[PDB]
């Protein structure tokens, strides 16, 4: 019941216990492990309520406080009277922190306490969230001294009026199919570009357009919305020796804003929460650069280099990623824009999960996501054991909006 | 109860049946996943149950399920148990056990040549010497001059836990490891605590950086023993790179047969405590994690040194940089020298293969995601991008403890 996890290049063993207040599941059996599963009402409410203003008060040394007496009398209150409750801004910055402290695939979790956490519940429409985003976006870019930022939008009530970011990220890049056959721009934009364009967008049909915001505010029909570019700060890419490589005709944004996910904080749902950091490298050389089903220009590298192609035994496609890989560093670098390498971030993560053992009893971790795509085992996170656990206030995955919104 | 698993790069979705067939436990529960924790003297009472469900299998394999041959292999199985305590394995149960315990083999990505596998029956062994035969046999054999072949060599099941037959060398040809007393490490810091058992019980050590380890030998529950695996048995390739001729004089060099000799083999209740098994290398086992690995050789700083490479920030990828040519050096030299070799490409879109033959025509295939995907670039083998689904079917390879931490020493 008092679970231990250890290091196999250090023989630290660490001792969790935190696992013990994790209530919601994890797809996992005793006869069955998920783990590399990429997706696994009033009576209701007051419970969730009550555990969360129970570890906030804990938070503030004023548990079994007259305070938080208060506190739960008056949020029972308004539940049985709303079918509902309204958080605290002291408890929505608390519960918005402890989401990511709580995110177990995060690897830059060291930073959890430092998030700028914006309150948009007070917003109406379209336009009114257009405005919190552009406001968010230029915060967070800072212009290029990257900070850590979440905007929350109004709670869902019944499921009616909900607000819904409907980019996956704030900043993407279209795709376009062709009747060549192929892909042009991002691939993993491909339906979310045709939506837009579907939808009124004027697309430049370029390599590297920005997608254009698609917004829903209260329930209603989602409006299209140009991010300023002056806002979207990018970085072209370029090598520190080969010349021919600015030839290629890349660039990447340096703003991962992510605005997909679901806020749950004391039962509450925050189907509207975008929120963003900074890169670590291989996100955008590993995974948007070389990933077959994205932009996949593996092998265009790979001759450029003049690389022996013919058998993957010559480990051509490794060589290639690593150069490009130091290529998206030097230039981010290079710009003054924010972004950590794969070596640095997990030496991090490291450093954080012993800071959580010791001042918080545990860290949920998940190794298949912790693990960088590449060099795995030259980074300290691979010999780590971790323990993955839900707790909440917590970020969740929801159902893409165009399957389910009653147009 | 059905389960599907989805490839993320191709959206081909697979059906999982087969994990119904499961009874051992994982570790994980519902409220939590202990996915990544490396490791998470039996009465008659529960052994009728393990035999009659290996021998139900057995029998359904060759298409002779509740067969009069399948009854009565029955009742005499049930028969030695009421009597003897335990039971005997037919020469054909056994190899179709072994085989279905590297079948079943989560964790390895080399599955697709499970059913070449040549299995030596040794449970009519006896003593210490008779076991150095036997694997001196069995390296020969799997070494074939370079064109590796599978193999597992089998020693006498356990009886009442006093009398095991325990191989004490983790696999049968490794490296020596000597901790000096300034606190550097002279050979393979992995091995350092067997090599001072070895020396303890007798064994004059070269002290040199690629010192083959001598085998230590433990029949019928005696104390182990000593014995030199004859060199020329012993296939080495120098590790040379194609490009750089500076590599050579790094003075590196490794074995070519991978042979795992501390795991338990369970088949149909009986324990197989002495079982090596051997394959054949993927370049990332040496590359990677046996020269890269801060906890073993480490020459990643020499190599990124000789390279001239920027080693003063981590930013530079120095150590990315290195890590690959040392692993095309790897490849390079065991092609070059004609001994059996798979780079992690080839054999992680093999795997992809067989696990889709495996859903087709068995239902499913436990696979350990955390295992599978190579320590190298990872995304760009199709492995990182299948979910994959772990559970335990028996027959199967187990984990033991190490024989020096449990041994009853007679002298
Ligand atoms: C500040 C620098 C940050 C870094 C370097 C970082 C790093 C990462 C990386 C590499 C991943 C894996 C992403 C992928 O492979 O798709 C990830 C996932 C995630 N990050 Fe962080 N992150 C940062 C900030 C944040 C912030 C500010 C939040 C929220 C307030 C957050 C919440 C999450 C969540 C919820 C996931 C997993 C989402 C899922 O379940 O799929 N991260 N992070
Ligand atoms: C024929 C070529 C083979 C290849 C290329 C191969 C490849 C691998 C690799 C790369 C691993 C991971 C090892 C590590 O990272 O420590 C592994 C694990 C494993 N292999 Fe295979 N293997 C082969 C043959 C075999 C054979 C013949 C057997 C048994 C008869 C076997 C049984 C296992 C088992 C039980 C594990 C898991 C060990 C553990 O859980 O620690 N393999 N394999
Ligand atoms: C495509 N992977 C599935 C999927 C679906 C929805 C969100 C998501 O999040 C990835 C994610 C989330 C937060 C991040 C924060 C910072 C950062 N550099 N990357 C980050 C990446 C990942
Ligand atoms: C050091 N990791 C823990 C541990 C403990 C005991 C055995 C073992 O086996 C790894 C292993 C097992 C079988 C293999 C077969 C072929 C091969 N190329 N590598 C193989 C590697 C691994
Ligand atoms: C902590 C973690 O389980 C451990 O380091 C694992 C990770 N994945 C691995 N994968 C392989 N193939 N071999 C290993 O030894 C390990 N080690
Ligand atoms: C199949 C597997 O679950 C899927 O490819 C996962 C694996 N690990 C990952 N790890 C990270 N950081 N990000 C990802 O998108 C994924 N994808
Ligand atoms: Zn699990």
């Amino acid at each position: 019941r008092f679970l231990k996890v250890k290091n196999w290049e250090t023989d630290v063993v660490l001792t969790d216990t935190l696992h013990l207040k994790s209530t919601l599941e994890t797809g996992c059996t005793e006869h069955i492990c998920m783990g590399s599963i990429m997706l696994p009402t009033k009576d209701q409410l007051f419970p969730l309520a009550k555990e969360f203003l129970d570890q906030y008060y804990s938070s503030i040394k004023r548990f079994g406080s007259k305070a938080h007496m208060d506190r739960l009398e008056e949020v029972n209150k308004e539940i049985e009277s709303t079918s509902t409750y309204q958080l605290k801004d002291t408890e929505l910055i608390y519960g918005a922190k402890h989401a990511w402290r709580n995110a177990s695939r995060c690897v830059g979790r060291i930073q959890w306490s430092k998030l700028q956490v914006f309150d948009a519940r007070d917003c109406t429409t379209a336009h009114g969230m257009f405005n919190y985003i552009c406001n968010h976006v230029k915060y967070a870019t800072n212009k290029g001294n990257l900070r850590s930022a979440i905007t929350i939008f109004p709670q869902r009530t019944d499921g009616k009026h909900d607000f819904r970011v409907w980019n996956s990220q704030l900043i993407r890049y279209a795709g376009y199919k062709q009747p060549d056959g192929s892909t042009l721009g991002d691939p993993a934009n491909v339906q979310f570009t045709e939506i837009c364009i579907q939808q009124g967008w004027k697309a430049p049909r370029g390599r590297f357009d920005v997608l254009p915001l698609l917004l829903q505010a209260n329930g209603n029909d989602p409006e299209l919305f140009q991010i300023p570019p002056e806002l979207v700060l990018e970085v072209p890419i370029r090598h520190p020796k080969f010349d021919w490589f600015k030839d290629l005709g890349l660039k990447w944004y340096g703003l991962p804003a992510v605005s997909n996910m679901l806020l749950e904080i004391g039962g509450l749902e925050f189907s509207a929460c975008p929120f963003s950091g900074w890169y670590m490298g291989t996100e955008i050389g590993v995974r948007d650069y070389c990933d077959n089903s994205r932009y996949n220009i593996l092998e265009e590298v790979a001759k450029k280099m003049d690389l022996d192609m013919r058998k993957t035994s010559s480990l051509w496609k490794d060589q290639a990623l690593v150069e490009i890989n130091i290529a998206v560093l030097y230039s981010f670098q290079s710009d003054k824009v924010t972004i950590v390498d794969h070596h640095s971030a997990t030496e991090s993560f490291i450093k954080h999960m012993e800071n959580e053992y010791r001042c918080r009893g545990g860290c949920p971790a998940d190794w298949v996501w912790i693990v960088p795509p590449m060099s795995g085992s030259i980074t300290p996170v691979f010999h780590q054991e971790m323990l993955n656990y839900r707790l909440t206030p917590s970020f969740e995955y929801q159902p893409d909006p165009w399957n389910t919104h009653v147009w």
